[PDB]
């Protein structure tokens, strides 16, 4: 049965003496192995109240002024702007030509009569950009300008930011006067009365803590993606409208049978908004190879065979085609591979586009982030497509920093065709500029939750009928356009109808944390009140996981309460590891590791076609053999280069193969997490950065304890290397080390320790684990474990699949010490300002854990 050979490990007598002394000081039990609804408050607009911050103003102004005076001021200012601004006149002329204007008055009537109204219409017809302004202008011109307050919940950060900027531009002003936005890392707030605040749904859910006192309209945009946050918000607003009859809620959808939504809200009006127009032609893989005369490069086929023999060691719809097509067409179609994307095919497509000499920017729905930057660097390398003359390739996503959003959104002269590389965030979303050409690869990266309770996996899966229809409709927008769908006709015939609602394929622990943070009641009842309740077993699994490891005020009853790990914008496990790092004084390293582990961006840029990092990107990890350590060192010295001259910052980014966007994302997330810990009560003095000297070969207390807390925070992602690129994950499941990690090599390379912890598992072609870090057996025994047992021949069983050789009393001592760590977390949470001045027994526990989590602490008497 290929029994795993136990890893030899011993500790010095002084260490075990410290263990028994600390377990006697703590006096923990040892073994000889482990022992309602509050309807969020709402109130009409009231003087001396700031709606967005939910607190009384009490400042120099807005104190002795009634709402009516402000309404009169707003009305007079609006008339002045109408009668004095020519730009405003031109923008009004432009707004009066949209289809929404033809229904404008009608729309208002519904909002003035029914508390909830759904607005169904085509994307790009002017719903999010026009409805809020219509409501606000109606309220201002009606003499009630100060009585209006409009939240607009956009689905993603980039959508909210871009739509807020566009709305501000349409009113000939700047952000923060009457239109603002509030997304993660970035909040620009408008004036207290008569303003529009574009905020993402999660930001609104967090703002719900203090209540929506003073909000008159809430506009949930893009309800048809059916993400879990939108469903939470829909339930919340349903109860809010049921209790408060004066609140106005407007839901917006594009392509769905809105009958279900109408039935959900007790039969609410659904207004059908006329579709502007614009035709689109759809050509498939068959027609593409026919009119481009593509020759599938057999040399690249041999390369693909060589690079795919890996998975081969341990039904295709590309082979099916109708007889109307030529023999060469079907032969080349068969030669192509469905799973991978042929970049030579994309260059043939771009050749066809340039040959058509029809102007207009093109946009491509690339599968995923890695593929987006791979195509980025490939196109930048080519000559005809990639030079700054007549062409430029620009990426779009939510996680990219704001710096590139400005340059992609802003228009360019001479018509350089603006090749946009986007994820699926551009179908029912911002719509950017004019589009005439839509190239869809029919692939999308999705967090494919394999039901169960844990082991979050990610996979690139085929899109759906509705997504493809939306992407085809995204072609017509400035000139009749064309849609090149890169798949066979049989593949489209085999695509699923609609993608499943997100609630059925996401964990619900954060959902329940947010539910109980706002005092909404029992999780089961609240989830049963949703549109489509999630499967019950998922609810019990999430609740039992939350009732398991706690860094909160949670307990064991129907009202356990909850604080922290929910207001922290990170998964509860990583927040728990953050708090533990704040206890040990290594909060900075843990924060940056969490920021890198919660982001899908890659730390290292790989050239066009490789299997690993050749020498210099591997040199950063050095003797640690980990991506987290190399990531940390790269981030510090990148910060150094950025603090000094920007030129060498960029030059270094290119020279060591690091990505500026990735470093900026991890840096911003690290500072946000450190701040949100600061306001939680943890002093700054334990968050001082510790420089990581990778050159030191051996003992390093801060780095070793950081890897230990990583083992704690990434449970149950622990794997054992066997040979070459093969590792075993839980239940002894085979997996291959990701080619991007530093632990991958084509030579017969052996590691000092075989235990690794990995961030995510990308199932693009096979089970592949990325974000790898090698950890000693003691770290796995302490932190990266949950089940400890004694097997035959005095062999310790860890997680029922890991074999260890150790004295049973020592393993029992560590197992009893784990509840001591839990109680330390609870004590630190009780008084966050007293975490480095603890009781003497807890100080001893921290000291012994620090001395025990050392890299070389488990090699006593072993040459290794
Ligand atoms: N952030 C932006 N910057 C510049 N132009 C935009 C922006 N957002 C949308 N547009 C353009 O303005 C037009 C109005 O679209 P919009 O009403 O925002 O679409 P929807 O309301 O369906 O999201 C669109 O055709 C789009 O090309
Ligand atoms: F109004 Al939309 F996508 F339909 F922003
Ligand atoms: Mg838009």
């Amino acid at each position: 049965d290929e029994q795993l050979k136990p890893y030899p490990v011993k500790l010095s007598p002084n260490l075990i003496n410290k263990i028994d002394e600390v377990i006697k000081g703590l006096d923990l039990p040892v073994v000889n192995l482990i022992v309602e609804s509050s309807v969020i408050p709402w109130a009409p607009p009231q003087a001396n109240w700031n709606t967005w911050h939910a607190c009384n103003i009490d400042e120099g102004e807005l104190a002795t002024t009634s709402i009516d005076d402000l309404s009169m001021d707003y009305e007079r200012s609006l008339r002045d702007r109408r009668q004095n601004d020519n730009e405003y006149r031109q923008f009004l002329e432009f707004r009066e030509k949209l289809p929404i204007a033809a229904m404008r008055s009608e729309i208002l009537t519904a909002i003035n009569d029914n508390p909830v109204v759904i607005i169904r219409g085509n994307t790009g017809c002017g719903k999010t950009t026009q409805i809020a302004q219509y409501i606000l202008d109606d309220y201002i011109c009606s003499g009630q300008g100060g009585y209006a307050n409009i939240y607009v919940t956009q689905p993603r950060r980039i959508s909210a930011i871009s739509v807020a900027e566009r709305v501000a531009r349409e009113r000939c002003e700047q952000l923060g006067d009457t239109v603002g936005y509030s997304v993660r890392f970035e909040s620009v707030f408008p004036r207290p009365y008569g303003a529009i605040l574009f905020c993402t749904v999660g930001v609104l859910l967090r703002k719900l803590e203090a209540g929506l006192r003073g909000v008159s309209h809430i506009i949930v945009d893009e309800i048809h993606e059916r993400d879990v946050n939108s469903d939470f918000l829909l339930v919340i607003l349903r109860d809010m409208v049921d209790t408060y009859p004066d609140l106005h809620v407007i839901l917006m959808s594009a392509t769905i049978d809105t009958t279900k939504f109408s039935k959900y809200f007790g039969i609410c009006p659904v207004l059908e908004v006329p579709g502007r127009a614009f035709p689109v032609q759809q050509f498939f893989l068959e027609d593409i190879i026919q009119m481009t005369d593509f020759v599938p490069s057999a040399e690249s086929r041999r390369k693909r065979k060589e690079v795919e023999d890996e998975e081969q060691l341990l039904i295709n719809y590309n082979k099916v085609c109708e007889d109307k097509y030529s023999q060469k067409t079907r032969n080349a179609m068969a030669m192509l591979s469905e799973s991978d994307v042929s970049f030579e095919l994309l260059e043939a497509l771009l050749m066809h586009i340039k040959s058509k000499n029809i102007p207009g920017a093109i946009l491509v729905f690339l599968p995923g982030w890695n593929l987006i930057f791979a195509l980025m660097k490939f196109l930048q390398n080519t000559n005809i497509f990639g030079d700054t003359s007549q062409y430029q390739i620009l990426p779009c996503h939510s996680q990219i920093p704001r710096d590139e959003q400005r340059k992609v959104f802003e228009p360019v002269p001479e018509g350089v065709t603006k090749i946009i590389l986007s994820t699926n965030i551009a179908e029912t979303s911002i719509t950017i500029d004019d589009i005439v050409f839509v190239i869809d690869i029919c692939k999308a990266r999705m967090k494919l939750f394999t039901s169960h309770n844990n082991l979050t996996s990610y996979a690139t899966v085929w899109a759906s009928k509705t997504n493809l229809e939306q992407r085809k409709g995204r072609a017509g927008r400035v000139r009749p356009g064309f849609c090149f769908t890169l798949c066979s006709r049989a593949r489209f015939q085999a695509l699923e109808d609609n993608l499943t609602p997100e609630m059925f394929r996401t964990p619900l622990h954060e959902m329940a944390l947010t539910i109980k943070l706002l005092r909404l009641g029992s999780i089961h009842h609240f989830l049963s009140k949703a549109l489509e309740p999630p499967p019950v077993d998922a609810v019990i699994e999430a609740e039992v996981l939350l009732r398991e490891m706690r860094c909160l005020d949670a307990n064991d009853e129907l009202t356990p309460l909850g604080r922290l790990l929910a207001r922290l914008p990170i998964e509860p496990r990583l927040g728990k590891m953050m708090v533990l790092g704040a206890v040990f004084g290594c909060a900075d390293l843990m924060a940056i590791m969490a920021s890198y582990s919660s982001t899908f961006s890659e730390v290292f840029s790989l050239d066009i076609g490789q299997r690993r990092l050749a020498n210099h990107q591997k040199a950063l990890s050095g003797t640690k053999c980990s991506d987290h350590v190399a990531m940390i060192v790269a981030s510090q010295m990148w910060r150094r280069e950025k603090q000094r001259g920007e030129h060498m910052e960029a030059r270094f980014c290119d020279w060591k193969g690091l990505q500026m966007s990735t470093m900026n994302v991890i840096w911003d997330a690290k500072q946000q997490l450190l701040d949100l810990l600061q306001q939680a009560g943890f002093p700054e003095e334990c968050m001082i950065s510790h420089e990581v000297d990778e050159r030191i070969d051996g003992d390093d207390p801060v780095l070793d304890v950081s890897l230990a807390l990583l083992c704690l925070g990434l449970y149950p992602n622990i794997c054992v290397h066997k040979e070459k690129r093969k590792v075993l994950t839980t239940e002894s499941k085979a997996a291959l080390l990701h080619k991007t990690s530093v632990n991958c090599s084509n030579l017969a390379v052996t590691f000092p320790y075989p235990f690794f912890v990995f961030g995510e598992k990308i199932r693009t072609r096979a089970v592949s684990c990325k974000q790898l870090s090698m950890v000693s057996p003691l770290q796995v025994i302490l932190f990266g474990s949950r089940k400890i047992d004694l097997a035959a021949n005095n062999i310790v069983r860890v997680d029922n699949w890991l074999n260890f050789d150790i004295e049973p009393e020592l393993a029992a001592k560590i197992g009893a010490l784990k509840p001591a760590l839990e109680d330390l977390i609870t004590v630190a949470c009780d008084n966050p300002s007293d975490i480095l001045r603890l009781e003497e027994p807890y100080a001893q526990l921290v000291k012994v854990v620090k001395d025990l989590c050392v890299k070389s602490a488990g090699d006593f008497g072993l040459q290794r």
